[PDB]
């Protein structure tokens, strides 16, 4: 009986504080598309996805467009939209770019029935709303800089900081890890992304170095699709390997999480398909004993993991902070979900104009 | 903010239409604790709990009572509940009488949340209703009445029922079987339940004689804890095995489904773990292709099926009409939620006071 | 040395000869992105794309040409670009739609290397043309035009073909299957297709009644990722299940190999990685002593096949001969290849403009 | 189209730069038959055997000349040609001397049908020329003159160097790798091969004594075919264990990786099946994740190295330097694919007379 | 102290009684290399090579005369002369046309020693003669032939045929086993060899058909080498798969009885590894609890079953009549061994002057 009554997207390339260098390539801004779903109860739902590169941003975009059709008129329903839309794309594949527009959807979606019952997400989730612990996620920074935002980041409150690694040598990253250590101390979380950048063998290698260093996870060492090789590079091991943001819909999390590829898992909200998507990967995460972080998305992230049973960490990088009002805040390291309806989401109506692309 | 401010108890014995007899021993009346849960809102959540055999039902009332102390002040927070209830209760042992006890509790926060929202359960789980397919849930009732259940439900618009079978000899149950299908015709569905009364190969046996003659499924046919022994019956057969009213938590599910024991699931929404656990559960069999139906509990299962993504069934067997308004009705076969805020269980205050224990 | 030197896309919404119905939808007319690939030789590679459903139309050809600048001035060498896209997409997935479009740049830089050796692709690919066996590929047409069209492919020569399934009754399934199988005799390959309709107990029951009847294969039974399912149902089965239209990349067909997945292969050119793609795959379902067929893109198919060490059918459904010259001819109810540099394949100019979305 | 027109053949004993000492055994000079496959096209294909042993040499060569009535006249088109060499060998057995001829002729067809296309192999394979690293290839030399052949490869540019290690004792194996290693500094790979001369308790008792000294892998630690005895020497290591060497035809590889026998590969380009093997070798590497170097024949590993997606090291051991122009040179420890049509390999035909057999 | 002091070869080309059609190709003459190992103690002892094909006829008499040098000199003790042969072979690989040669050496190495203790070979391997039930071999001849070569060989005492199948039709293969098995009866063996011709699905297909026809077992139905295959095909029947003909030493057979590839073993006396290895691969048998016939190679076969735990059936096919004595023996279809040294074999030398390549 509410209904939704309109799709709106906008494309923009936004600033963020410091570029993302990756052992894979470089992302300086972000390309986001921002989705307002307007419904017949007047309240409007919001939410972005992440484009990861500006070549993909227009394709973006025009899908949700085009999907507009599919889901104009219909009841705002989330698990009931999300039916659908799997199956209206079973034949072209309900994954990939596909699924992260049908996961924007659902996004906004909750985002407008929390609106709908005046009552934050996580509360709407039967959940009650707790701090939870952040981390602040940095880049391939080199010795100087990465440290530099490590002190920073302890200044600030936060227990621990993630740095991306898999530079051409191992001693490298070995250098940067050990510089991080001794300017933040012991008692301090140092989490490790490869993102994607090591063979197996390489792998192993690289990380029984690192353990022997002290990290506090191991981060997509190898190729994301391949499960079997995380297994192998995690059979080597005592320190956890971390991985989840690549997986496309609680599908992909099972199929890993089957073989143990990981010991702990971080879905990303959009690509695991939403708060709908989250919520099953909640469930599974919980059944494998698996510890469950997030992978950007920090404003809808705070809720969902205030529901989510083996919580652990939410990552603090904060791609969409010129373009949405700083509602969530961080108290000695802790993410504080804001008391407002839905996800807490308010655009930056001004600053949207200076970025649209 | 919405606090839980009481928990009230009655335990009853009430009368069914038609004494459940089983391969295993017979329930003639049903012995159920009535639960009231008030909030500082105002509304009350209302729930209910079967206790099986009355030699259980004081004892499930008496420790409902010793628990109101834990969540009374509490939020009315069902998912932050269940986990302080699970971790309550680490020692003792989060299963049986206790898990079932959570699970009344969790039932009526539920409850009490859509009250709160003024919207339907199903609604509040993100989900539209819609009606949901049915089967008639009958007894170990002998060829003459068995068969005369099955005309007079194919009258009223079902399209499926149970029997209860694992009479002394194999030809009874084959007896019993023809007897329904020769009234209702092949365009109807037999399910047959055996009550975990028979041994591995007793099983085998039986069921590939059942096969033989077209049954739609074969529930429980030995031990409910053994999952091997299903998985074992279950490798003998087309046919597929349905279990699940017996499990106590999604955990003991996840045991059950990561081995192979069934091809069906039916859980039950107190064993399971009331409306979260439940939800947790639906992620689960989506995850392992297993179509999912409910056990008893049809007043919240109709909300429930229709947020579940492989939703199967709905058991109609009817144990607390004599005590709850008839909101919920069939048409067609189909389960239809009725428009009421939550679960839409109304007590029959004047009829509960006959049946007090 | 040799460059590509230039992108150019068009969508097209095309008319079939006869609408693709299927259990989940149906494909009225197709939605196609045509490639022109330009070099500094001076030929053109050609390829297509097929969108499946015309939502995801633009979004396809709006990805492709922003992906123009990070091919042009590369070398025209397919492998090597194939790397490039798989590490340039790493982050934002290379899977679904950014797959597809890698794999219409693949298939179009295979046509312009045939072109500049002025040698048909299955020379280049150190094969011999030889006629392939190609069934004629049907629809959920009905009793009365699935027997007519059956009768008009053996007429034409064609010793098999494929409907599709997935009726509300089995019933129907086997009266189609029937009434085909009277009109064609039993020296005649019957396929059917499922479109991912059933659950996998209903495909243990619908698939066990269709191999009692007789038929070839029983294709895409249950969600196509689902491949423990998929594995459940061949458990049961004599009769091969068929699938991988589906798979993206053969990284994705690995995985459904590995774990048992079905008797029978059919990657599709586009989804598999194009050429590049599809010679990976080939080697694979060697190895696993799996036949393998095609899925749609007959044009280019005939070629890959006559390279394919475990080569079974190809699928004959003509998608773009409205835009394509018919070179590619069919005697004996085998695909023949033309003998013309690269794929074959030769826009119809004047027809094109008809099309354009 | 393109005809083989004629095979010739001949023995050689060719002298060698230093003998090639193994715990098994040592070759000198080297035997090899030269293969010349003429065709209608005027070009000539070259390639070369190694027989191992001057015992198989002659016999070697007669196989191969008895084998020209299955090729002469027949199309130069290798996939179609190795097609037909696998059914006419399917009872007398296609592997062993059988299957080296066999891929003799792969490796002179594709050398042809690249000088019919005026193109480099690598070309013809779809990919581009990039240099590739290289390691030298020395043998069981005695501490002096390992550590001197270690230095004059350092100083040439090479960054790695294998050894061929097996002593009696444990002590002998690590007084070689220490003496190389305070030669060549820590950043220098030192690979080492057992050429399968242990048991696998002696394996795993040497290898991590091995592993303890810093060692960049370790080579055929047991007998070749004994692929679980291989699994199980690498269940206890973390450097990665290296074979392949020895397998004939890419179903041994598929056997071997898929019983994790190893975490490196190294297939022959002779006996993986020449280039049809070596490709679909490569596909199999590139799903199961393992990196994929070669074994001698440098002068088309170089080619096929740069078209395999998980390359990783070539193998320098210059065995046929005595007769073949030296037109693969190494820059920076880097072989440099010559700008030739199909390998490059120019016979050094005044040579040739020295060493025929 | 025995020592060997020369080896001889003649390679021969010999007539059969009846050309052996294959579904892979047929062999019309025999190619044969007939052993005289000579030794100090002034017996010689004979064996003989079977080439499959005349192509490797050359080069197998061409190797063996080539190893005379390493064995001359050598004490003839079989088992040790075994190791070192293995040895010295190790990188060439101990497998194909070099294995053949050894075990020809083998055979003929246990004929001698036979004949230095004046004693059949059975004896000296510590077991009494029995006489063996054995099976006439014939070929893809057509029902008429088929069924007159079954009824000659029952009315002679044969209690089992083996036919050749994998006719272009299923039908085919039936209409020869039905008029086979109608001209013998029901208590009849009827083997039927597919010769590798048949993939994993069609081999299912055409064996659960030729299952309910009746027959005794089904032999190599897909490509030998392929264990999982024939482990599949196996899954799916009743009815025995038999192979092992192709196994090249008992490393081979461990394999595939380690995968359940097969429930019926018949080693090959020469690819098993002689003697030598057939008295290992008897000890494997009998582990795996596989019964195990022979393939070829009548003459000593007799012996050596009489010797194995687990001995099955002799198969009769005698290639080697044109050349050897008929002291081999049949009567009431078994195979008599004759009282004789060593293995029995006498050669007709007049008759070897006719056959000589
Ligand atoms: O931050 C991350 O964990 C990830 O590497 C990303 O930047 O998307
Ligand atoms: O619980 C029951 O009464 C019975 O086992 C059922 O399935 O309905
Ligand atoms: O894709 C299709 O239209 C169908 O599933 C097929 O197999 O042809
Ligand atoms: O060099 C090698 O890796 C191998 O041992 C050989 O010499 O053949
Ligand atoms: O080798 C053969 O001729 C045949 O395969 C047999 O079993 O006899
Ligand atoms: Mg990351
Ligand atoms: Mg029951
Ligand atoms: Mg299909
Ligand atoms: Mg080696
Ligand atoms: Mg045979």
């Amino acid at each position: 009986e509410v209904l939704i009554t309109g799709l709106r997207t906008r494309a923009v390339n936004v600033p963020l504080a410091y570029p993302v260098h990756t052992a894979v390539g470089t992302v300086g801004t972000a390309p986001l598309v921002l989705i307002d779903l307007a419904t017949s109860a007047g309240v409007v739902g919001h939410s972005y996805l992440f484009a990861y590169t500006p070549v993909a941003l227009k394709s973006l975009k025009q899908l949700l467009d085009d999907m507009a059709a599919m889901i104009v008129n219909e009841p705002l329903a989330p698990v009931s939209l999300e039916a659908m839309l799997a199956k209206r794309f079973c034949l072209a594949g309900y994954t990939g770019l596909i699924r992260m527009a049908a996961a924007g959807i659902d996004m906004a979606a909750w985002d407008a029935l929390g609106k709908v019952h005046e009552t934050p997400l996580v509360k709407l989730l039967g959940a009650n709303a707790r701090p939870v612990q952040a981390y602040d996620s940095h880049s391939l920074d080199g010795v100087k800089l990465a440290t530099e935002r490590a002190v920073t980041a302890a200044e600030l409150g936060f227990r621990a900081v993630k740095t991306k690694i898999g530079y051409p040598a191992l001693d490298q990253d070995l250098a940067v890890v050990r510089s991080i250590r001794q300017a933040v101390g012991d008692d301090f979380g140092i989490m490790v992304d490869y993102n994607q950048s090591l063979d197996v063998p390489a792998a192993i290698k690289r990380s029984q170095a690192l353990q022997q260093e002290g990290v506090t996870w191991i981060e997509e060492p190898t190729l994301q699709h391949d499960y079997e090789g995380h297994q192998r590079i995690q059979s080597k091991l005592n320190v956890p390997v971390q991985m989840g943001e690549n997986w496309l819909g609680p599908e992909e999390m099972f199929k890993a999480l089957s073989i143990g590829a990981c010991r702990l898992a971080m879905p990303d909200a959009m690509k695991i398909g939403g708060v709908t998507g989250w919520i099953r990967a909640s469930a599974l995460a919980q059944q494998f004993g698996i510890p469950m972080s997030s992978h950007l998305f920090q404003e809808i992230s705070a809720h969902l993991l205030a529901a989510t049973p083996t919580a652990h960490w939410l990552e603090r990088l904060d791609l969409a902070g010129s373009v949405i009002e700083p509602t969530l805040t961080f108290e000695g390291g802790n993410a504080v979900i804001p008391d407002l309806p839905g996800v807490g989401i308010i655009w930056r109506e001004k600053e949207i104009g200076k970025y649209l692309v």
